[PDB]
């Protein structure tokens, strides 16, 4: 769940830094950027649907109506 370990001139030892928040560790060397249709979960690998909210009957801004 943490990509972009960039290899130096020698292809043996790498430095690992976090990718972007909206990006993924889908592959070892690819940040996937899962689309806006669904939000990253706790682990940065694998997409997860966004929770949905609606007009709640107990909404504080729906008392006077
Ligand atoms: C007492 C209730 C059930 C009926 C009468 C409600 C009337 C008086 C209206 C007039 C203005 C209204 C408030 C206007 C704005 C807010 C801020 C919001 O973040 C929570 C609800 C709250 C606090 C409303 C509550 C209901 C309210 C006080």
């Amino acid at each position: 769940g943490e990509r972009k370990k960039t290899v130096k001139g020698m292809p043996c030892c790498w430095h690992c830094e976090p990718c972007t928040g909206y990006q993924y560790q889908v592959d070892r060397y690819t940040c996937k950027t899962c689309p806006y249709d669904m939000r990253p979960t706790e682990n940065r690998t694998g997409c997860r649907p966004i929770p949905i909210i609606k007009l709640e009957w107990g909404s504080p801004w729906a008392v006077l109506p």
